[PDB]
C-alpha cells in the first residue's frame, strides 16, 4: 500500500538557530527520502511545522517514529495517514514551502485566520495540500 501521512508540530525554541535548523532538517530529508522512495513536503511558518510523507506505508510509518524522536521539534500531532491513488509530491524527495499570501487567502476563505494547519478538517487539509502542491518551492 502507498500511503499520505501528515502531521504538525512545534518548533522547539531552545533552538536558537532556525535557519540552520531548517536547512539540517531539509538536507537529511532530502538524502534518506530519496534512497528510500519518500517524496512530500514540509511546510514551516509561525514557529510550526506541518508534513506530508508520501510512499509505502511501512517505510512511511518508520519515517515518522524516527521524526517523532527529532528534539528540533515537539508536541507532534498526527492529523492522517490513508492509502493514495497518485504520489502528488514526486517531484520532490521532500519540498520546502513557506507562508505566503496565496497560503494566507485560504485560511482566511474558509474562516481560520490562525493559519494553523492543526485546525483544519479533512476536506480542508486536503485543500491545504493542494496550496502546498502548486506553491512554487522555497529554495534553501
Ligand atoms: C520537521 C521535521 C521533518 C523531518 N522530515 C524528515 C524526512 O522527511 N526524512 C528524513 O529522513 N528525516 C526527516 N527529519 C529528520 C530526522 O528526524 C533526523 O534526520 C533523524 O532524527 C536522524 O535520526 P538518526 O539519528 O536515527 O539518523 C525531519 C526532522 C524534522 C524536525
Amino acid at each position: 500500500m502507498n500511503v499520505r501521512l501528515c502531521y504538525a508540530s512545534q518548533r522547539n525554541e531552545k533552538n536558537e538557530d532556525l535557519l540552520q535548523d531548517l536547512r539540517d532538517i531539509l538536507t537529511e530529508a532530502r538524502d534518506f527520502n530519496d534512497l528510500n522512495g519518500i517524496c512530500g513536503v514540509l511546510y514551516y511558518a509561525d514557529n510550526a511545522f506541518f508534513q506530508c510523507l508520501e510512499g509505502e506505508q511501512e517505510v512511511v510509518e518508520r519515517l515518522f517514529e524516527k521524526i517523532q524522536k527529532d528534539q528540533r521539534h515537539y508536541n507532534i500531532k498526527w492529523l492522517c495517514t490513508y492509502s493514495i491513488d497518485e504520489h502528488s509530491f514526486q517531484r520532490w524527495s521532500m519540498k520546502y514551502v513557506q507562508r505566503n499570501t496565496n497560503i494566507e487567502t485560504f485560511f482566511l476563505n474558509m474562516g481560520e485566520n490562525t493559519f494553523n494547519p492543526l485546525l483544519l478538517n479533512q476536506q480542508n487539509l486536503k485543500f491545504f495540500l493542494n496550496e502546498l502542491l502548486i506553491a512554487e518551492q522555497t529554495k534553501m
